[PDB]
């Protein structure tokens, strides 16, 4: 345990450019001077972010496997001697971290378990002074990650777990990591959340995303998430829409918590088609004919 | 078990170019009108190599997570309807492959784990008709995987293993695999099985206690030695302060200086030590044993 790290989770944003600016407003304001780290999910994405940073004026560098053993020492030498402040990094990192400076370490996108979050956020605040652990949490990335991390064993429910702890609002977050390995004194986001919080029934939420998917099948079609919240939202191609079945009136990334809601209790499952993602009706969904049976998700009061 | 696939593994060509041409004389030698796929190590270079494949002829097509749903059911599209060859694809694959014709599984790189290869050389003979899962062993493969792996819990060791599959002429590759599955008839469908030579047991063990003088000067230089100048301070080139007086460089040609130290590394008589993806090769913690002036390190080469 590391007592010195503020473990934080943030909604990412849809927009690309909305999203590195968010990254730009902390990286000039609250940190201004300060070494970090900006993890990404492969090697493009990290060239991407790069680019982005260095145009807004962030003196930034990325680093994934396929740089050359002249790039990287080049990368090494300039941050460490703060002369780059960021590096944007992939998993190829982690074990040569003789930084003990690190403030803040970004997640550009979830990891792929929370074994590795730790490690990656334990980057940070090697000094053993305060530094932050920003975690970006979005729908499409459970995805794009899922088919790679299928393969591997259990790899799929460590996913999940990777889910469940970004979709928690109320349990401490260093809670969330120990007992997967089974002191916070208001050391991160959801501790410090004044708020009250509900048990929100969404039961029926599910029974029509069922209907969705059963209609889809008769159909002789394959759902992605983006497909399955489109025709939810009554928009796509219309034939996936049901009949009865009403676009809720909350914000999309409200939609997706409830969807990736019922993946991690298994009322839906995922299905591949190598690299693209489906939705399936999943094993969990045979309780929704019980009339009783409900599903509750945490919101906020 | 899948008893129609012929497991054999190749030495990985250090010349980029002549890799690919030897692809591409697979891809139109034996493999003509054929469906495979190419596992890579990373994104780029499966974007690499689908460049180099193509500009000699061959239909191929890149796949990998930085994709688009566009660009991926135009793969799956064309690559299924036969109309590209072979997707050069990274791990970013598993369930979809409803082919049930591949016939050739190359790894333009090694494997992450024994798990990994046994399950993306798997995509190949579905039909359960003959299919060939050829692995191209790159001594320099071994530290572009090791700094991704370390972090995940028993990663080094998985591959250290992958590694042990690459470096074995002997034991058949389907007794290599269930070993590690802790499972329990290969039909002479792997290469090792189809040897017809006898294989000698040479002692490398002073070859260890050479490297250790190469590495305990090196830590009294102030130097880190990354895999490639452990290597050309052993054969007397690089930098002249690296190498040691009387270490004589061994007559043996340079990949069997590889497969020794690689060798020593995945005994663990030398270790890895990592600047984030830079691999530096240390003193290992079975480097001790060799106070025993009896103890003794074999390695089987081909008589
Ligand atoms: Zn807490
Ligand atoms: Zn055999």
């Amino acid at each position: 345990n590391r007592p010195n790290l503020y473990y934080e989770v943030r909604q990412k944003p849809s927009n690309t450019e909305d999203f590195i600016e968010d990254i730009v407003k902390l990286i000039n304001g609250r940190y201004k001077g300060q070494s970090g780290i900006i993890y990404c999910f492969s090697q493009k994405d990290s060239e991407q972010v790069t680019v982005s940073l260095q145009n807004l004026g962030i003196h930034a560098g990325a680093y994934h496997a396929n740089l050359e053993p002249e790039d990287k020492t080049t990368v090494h030498r300039k941050w460490s001697a703060n002369e780059i402040q960021v590096v944007v990094a992939t998993v190829a990192f982690g074990m040569g971290i003789d930084k003990p400076d690190v403030r803040f370490v970004i997640h550009h996108s979830m990891s792929k378990s929370m074994e590795n979050y730790y490690q990656e956020s334990g980057r940070a605040g090697r000094d053993d002074m305060k530094a932050d652990c920003i975690l970006y949490y979005g729908f499409g990335d459970i995805f794009r990650i899922s088919s790679m991390v299928v393969m591997e064993n259990v790899g799929q429910q460590k996913l999940y777990e990777m889910v469940s702890y970004c979709q928690n609002i109320s349990k401490c977050r260093r809670v969330l990591m120990a007992q997967h390995f089974d002191a916070c004194n208001k050391m991160c986001d959801n501790c410090c959340k004044d708020s009250a919080f509900e048990r929100k029934n969404i039961t029926e939420y599910c029974r029509d995303l069922i209907k969705i998917l059963k209609q889809a099948e008769e159909l002789n079609e394959k759902l992605t998430p983006l497909k399955l919240i489109d025709s939810w939202m009554g928009k796509g191609a219309a034939k996936l829409r049901v009949a009865g079945v009403v676009a809720p009136t909350l914000p999309r990334e409200d939609l997706e918590k409830i969807i990736a809601h019922f993946l991690i209790q298994q009322y839906l499952k995922e299905d591949y088609s190598a690299a693209i993602s489906y939705l399936k009706i999943g094993p969990k969904a045979n309780l929704l004919n019980n009339e009783a049976h409900a599903i509750t998700m945490q919101v906020t009061k």
